[PDB]
């Protein structure tokens, strides 16, 4: 009810830098449309944007202004429509009553296949149902319930992320979306083909839990890594089983159990004895020489045999199937290294003009003042977002050179390691 | 322990955990990424569902398992997939190879002697070298995190 009150809400003020590398301050009226943005957008372009080679986020964060002024938009236009309104708002849920459906039937599948908080209410709710119809009509139910879920949260999910705004070409591109309609494929294959389709819908596990992708995210980052060294270990075992070939034959004699001799020659062609030795010796502690024959000492091929079992022993199981784990741990500490120093940077550096919090030390205006009110990139968007909707006869002195950077592309008007109250 | 039984006092020694801060600090590398861990035996126990419904599926009759009878020696194990997935991860994890230890030993001649090697290759890869080890893994950067803090 207060004027003053909510002009002051409804204002914001940047600081430029001129072409005389001067700089000024800019009080503006904040954008009406602006007031549609979503804080868990904010919040991603806040912790996702990347430091440039110079160190600076703001050509990253100009260059998502455009999206956010779509996502604007489309947060209006959805505002107005009521319906789906109601299901965009609680996305979240639908996923929730996904995943534990999926939880459910799996459970149910692997507990009777084959057949012929409100968690523990819905617990004895399915009891019930197989106490009553029936475990393949418990199954059947819960598939549907789970296919028309999956409906309405890839309903709710286009219309909160507004993929299709940047087209159907863009919201066929999006990888999360193709998640999505990959997991509707596999709740009707499981609905209609087949119940153990339902298995491959426990995956959304790694979807839904961080933590467990950040895990996965040891295997995956160097994983090329990995597969060179599986291959390097196939090369030392395709010239193991040379070896073995050419003077070992004899000892690769696996026993056998056969379904209506006790025991076959495994090395009589190389491609088996390749076989023989990548399937048993790699998975065997010891290595190739638990599978092979037991040497008698009398025998003059002895040395040569405890030679070659040592060998592969110490090459292939000790160190180089130890090599990939080592990999692992390595990209482990790579990735919390790169957590880290990312967290240290946004938590102790401005966003704009990247001046660390030690410099604002015994000063008048404090860090968190200068990022709240000096420097705020959410008010360099409104600003632009400003530049955009003004008409140009009506643009001001300050509008008008950031208009003109703006369309060449310069970024030198926002300030970089540069502030007012630290000058003066 | 004093009314009930004298076997009740075995908890007791798990005052050493308390008593020490050395030990403490070593089961503080499994506490601190406990979720991690758990999330991880998780994919795991997935990971052998999936296999347990291949082998089902297509490898039923190699799930032969020998038994001790107290007073046949061998009996199937995939009948069912409740049997099949408790028969894998019972024996496939614990075991070093894999479940190709359990599963019976093919013969060349037979026609899917190469999708049962590439069965028990598979899991020996996925399983037992990438997904069991991420636990390990994962007490280690526990353990550096715990060290740098
Ligand atoms: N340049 C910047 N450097 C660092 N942090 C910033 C910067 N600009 C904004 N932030 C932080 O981003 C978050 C978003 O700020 P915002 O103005 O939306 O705050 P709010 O308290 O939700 O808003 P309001 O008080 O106006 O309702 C806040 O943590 C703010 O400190
Ligand atoms: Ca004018
Ligand atoms: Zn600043």
């Amino acid at each position: 009810e207060d004027p003053l009150a909510y002009y002051e809400n409804h204002t914001s003020q940047i600081e430029i830098v001129r072409q005389d590398r001067s700089m000024e301050q800019i009080v503006f009226p904040v954008p009406g449309i602006c007031q549609f943005l979503t804080e868990e957008t904010k919040h991603r372009l806040f912790t996702t944007t990347e430091q440039d080679e110079q160190g600076s986020k703001v050509s990253d964060f100009f260059d998502q202004s455009s999206f956010l002024h779509n996502e604007m938009e489309w947060q209006r236009k959805l505002r107005s429509m009521p319906l789906i309104y109601w299901f965009s708002r609680r996305m979240t849920l639908w996923g929730s009553i996904s995943f534990n459906l999926a939880v459910f039937i799996n459970i149910i599948i692997a507990f009777f296949y084959p057949y012929m908080s409100i968690r523990p209410l819905i617990v004895a709710l399915i009891l019930r149902s197989i106490y009553y119809l029936g475990i393949g009509p418990t199954l059947n139910i819960l598939g549907a319930l789970n296919l028309t879920n999956k409906i309405v949260f890839v309903v709710s999910f286009v219309g909160n992320r507004g993929t299709f705004i940047r087209g159907y070409k863009a919201m066929v591109m999006d990888m999360e979306f193709l998640y999505h309609v990959g997991y509707i494929l596999t709740s009707v294959l499981g609905l209609f083909a087949h119940e153990l389709f339902y298995s491959i819908l426990l995956f959304d596990l790694i979807y839904r839990e961080e933590t467990l992708f950040n895990v996965i995210k040891s295997v995956t980052r160097n994983g090329r890594s990995i597969l060179l060294t599986a291959l390097l270990a196939l090369i030392l075992v395709y010239l193991f089983s040379i070896v073995g070939f050419l003077f070992l034959k004899d000892d690769f004699i696996l026993e056998v159990d056969r379904l209506p001799d006790s025991t076959e020659r495994a090395c009589d062609t190389l491609l088996m004895c390749i076989v023989t030795v990548m399937n048993h010796g790699l998975r065997n502690g010891g290595g190739v020489g638990d599978i092979l024959r037991k040497p008698s000492k009398d025998e003059s091929l002895f040395p040569a045999r405890v030679v070659y079992d040592l060998l592969f022993f110490f090459i292939v199981i000790i160190i180089v199937l130890n090599l990939i784990f080592g990999v692992i741990i390595d990209t482990f500490a790579d990735l919390r290294s790169e957590k880290q120093k990312k967290e240290e940077i946004l938590k102790t550096t401005c966003f704009i003009c990247g001046l660390e919090r030690d410099k604002f030390d015994n000063k008048t205006v404090s860090f968190e003042e200068h990022i709240k009110l000096e420097h705020n990139m959410w008010n360099y968007l409104y600003f632009i977002v400003l530049v955009r909707v003004k008409n140009k006869t009506d643009y001001t002195g300050p509008e008008s050179y950031v208009a003109q950077m703006i369309k060449n592309k310069n970024l030198d008007w926002f300030p970089r390691m540069r502030a007012m109250s630290l000058v003066s």
